């Protein structure tokens, strides 16, 4: 078939760039990757081509141009590869971490579109310079293409004031922009809109709540189709319990800290943001399968970390149910934990029969995988509770596609692809087969989508 | 009759002192009043005596000790005064405002108890220094009394650890007994204890939800009849929208904006403390009734300002539903804005029906007043909602003359004259005569207490 039409995305931090390769005309991820380590000694690049073994290549990486340069290279590599040339590659999507309230939606990136970007640089500090030196370098590697940026806080840019506005002196909100913004954006923009597709329900009408629960964690509050309310603040730190994070705290107790010990507010920003949340609770554990392990093992302090978790996450789905004056159609769990944590899951919608959340256990147990979309929830919970694995490349992969062909808009006025019924992701349709050739119960869980056939 | 059963109260702020005296054994509030400006030039006391007119006179008061002498030479003045001599007095309650974790419990103060509140003065340091030096002027002034302190944060002692920890650094917590303390303590014992007798249940069975709605403000989590998760914090900052005080907000917004202005901790954790809440939106207003009649007037900043601190409220009643597990049997407003605040009770409430919260508005219109406890809630309402006037002066009375007479213990282990269904507030009473003659409707609002007779 035809196979020009190759979009590239990009997110970049301060020692990685990760890829992704999406063939748009036949719908289907040809690779994805890491390089690690760059602007250090010791770059490498891991490739994983469809169909094919992980590729693994030292190669050193002092810059990120040099990173999307052996990116590149990978990609058009004779053996290795997935590209015959680079000009397959017709866009590249780039993560941006934040927008400020300058950015409500995707953007082709201009000169003036990087000025625009460095006023709010400021208010993403740990984030926007590596995704903007990644734009920087992919345009002096692939000058003939469009550059775009898919911007995590754009989609949270529906909030009213009564939500964004923190109770702070307003010459803060009018010099420094000082609000809540909040981040994930593409998984909400994803999950929100294949949420209203199993509900059979135009996105307008949908009323839910979203737990994106990975390493970073955050709630979204979507009420009529458009985000309300969420979790994350200025910054990623506010909110639910994180894996380095420490989410909601005093305002006030890193100064009762930093009296005590001496730091200054950029290294007590990075114990909040690196030491904290279920490492700091724990001492040594990140990962939810390291605490949940320990916690089965007896380790009080993964224990503990396990019920705060579950406990913060109750309190926000009673604020956010509080918050859309109604009852929700479904909640939603998304990202590492909300698909595999199904501990985590438990807990948290035991504690919330009497908000309408009514967990199947046996259902839950089943929704292991990231190749499915279920729904967990008893027959008659009054609220639904889908699993729906994220898919934020796509998000990212379409909004190039559709910058790029000059269709693209904000959500509330453009129709994306995963929004029909008959969407299908093909890499995960085929790890699906071998998921129910292992469990084959799972089918009796996997959503059942109004109108597809 | 028998007049020599008095207890005085003091609460002794930075520049101030307001005192209470209550006569037990005639159940009466004798006088009550402020010195202000105290360390300052113009120190005045304000006098209100039983049954007379306010008197107001300056004299210096260049310390806490020289206040406590102005208010014990007023209070056995022949004319002006309420007691025939000092040694009417026979225990002295003292406000503190922190105990850390070292109290659960109000204490007669010994010098040991004194050097274990200098080893939590740190967590309280815009309070506490004020309150213990207000002890140790009174013990100069009366040396042959028990001076008692009762404990904002005792109330809360009770919270277990998922509730009370931060995700922080375990060390943290275990070094500097950094975890959440809430305040307001005396004023949710109080109307925690109403509550149940308006309920006609034993407390420990009850299951409430109290926001103390003051110039601070706060909401408690009441499970079986003890805290199980509160909204202020470390320190009073975090929480709910207040008068000066931001409450929740991202931890790092304070770091992003000391960056921008240069402010340094002490001043940045004064502008969240003291130019923040109400005030920083509003630019001008503190007190809810300027907010509420600026609303009535058009100013926008004020109707964004009153939204929000509805739409907190509302958060916090949802997550603490949802925390316990179960249906609220009832919500309680208190403090001068839960007393008086009709309007933010309204828009509270209309916004949790979905949630068993049904306000009558005609019942909530009659519930101005601090004389009456009154049921607002529709007859059929799943969850009751009380108007709990607040005595916070009468549980500091109440533990002196408990802990004078050897009796006093933690809430779970003793009783309360006002848990009596009987129990009366004498001056209320008679003010509530007064409020029925002009609005005899409020009548028809008043509680009806099971075995009250
Ligand atoms: N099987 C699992 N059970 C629980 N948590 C998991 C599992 N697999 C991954 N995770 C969590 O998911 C996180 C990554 O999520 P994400 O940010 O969506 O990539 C990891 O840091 C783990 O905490
Ligand atoms: N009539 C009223 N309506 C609304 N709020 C009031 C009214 N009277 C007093 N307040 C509020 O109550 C606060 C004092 O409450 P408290 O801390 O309980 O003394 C004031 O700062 C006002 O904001």
């Amino acid at each position: 078939y035809f196979q020009g039409m190759v979009i590239l995305t990009l997110n970049c931090g301060s020692s990685s760039v990760k890829y992704q390769v999406y063939d748009w005309d036949n719908h289907s991820v040809l690779a994805s990757g890491v390089v690690e380590r760059v602007t250090q000694p010791g770059s490498v690049i891991t490739h994983e081509a469809k169909g094919k073994d992980k590729y693994v290549l030292e190669s050193p990486c002092p810059s990120h141009t040099h990173a999307v340069e052996l990116i590149i290279k990978t990609l058009t590599d004779p053996s290795v590869g997935v590209i015959t040339d680079m000009n397959v590659i017709k866009a590249v999507g780039h993560r941006v971490t934040h927008g400020g309230d300058k950015f409500i939606k995707s953007v082709i990136v201009t000169p003036e579109i990087l000025n625009t970007f460095r006023e709010v640089q400021d208010l993403g500090p740990l984030h926007n310079p590596a995704n903007i030196m990644g734009i920087e370098a992919a345009q002096k590697v692939l000058p003939n293409v469009p550059h775009c940026a898919i911007i995590d806080t754009a989609w949270h840019q529906t909030m009213p004031e009564t939500s964004f506005m923190y109770a702070i002196p307003h010459e803060w909100y009018e010099k420094y922009s000082a609000r809540r913004y909040g981040f994930h954006g593409t998984s909400f923009l994803y999950t929100a809109k294949r949420a209203a597709v199993i509900l059979g329900k135009k996105p307008e009408d949908t009323n839910i709540i979203i737990a994106h629960i990975g390493n970073g964690a955050s709630m979204c509050c979507v009420k009529q189709g458009k985000c309300f309310d969420t979790s994350m603040g200025l910054t990623p730190l506010e909110g639910l319990v994180m894996g380095t994070r420490s989410g909601d705290c005093d305002p006030a107790l890193p100064f009762y800290i930093m009296r005590k010990t001496g730091m200054t507010p950029a290294e007590m920003d990075t114990a909040l943001n690196k030491k904290s949340g279920l490492l700091g609770v724990t001492g040594q554990y990140v990962d939810r399968r390291d605490v949940s392990k320990a916690m089965g093992e007896g380790d009080k302090r993964a224990r503990l970390a396990f019920n705060m978790e579950v406990y913060r996450l109750q309190k926000y789905f009673g604020a956010y149910i509080a918050a859309l004056g109604q009852k929700p159609d479904a909640i939603v769990f998304t990202a590492g934990v909300g698909e595999f944590g199904f501990d985590t899951r438990l807990a948290v919608c035991e504690g919330l029969t009497h908000l309408g959340i009514k967990i199947d256990p046996k259902k839950n147990a089943l929704a292991r995988t990231r190749n499915a979309e279920t729904c967990i929830s008893a027959d008659d919970s009054p609220v639904k509770i889908f699993v729906i694995p994220t898919d934020e490349e796509l998000v990212m992969t379409e909004d190039a596609y559709a910058l790029m062909k000059g269709t693209y808009d904000v959500h509330t006025k453009f129709t994306y692809s995963f929004q029909s019924p008959n969407y299908v992701n093909k890499a995960r349709a085929e790890g699906l087969k071998k998921d129910l050739e292992k469990k084959p119960e799972l089918a009796s869980i996997v959503v059942k989508i109004p109108g597809a056939r």
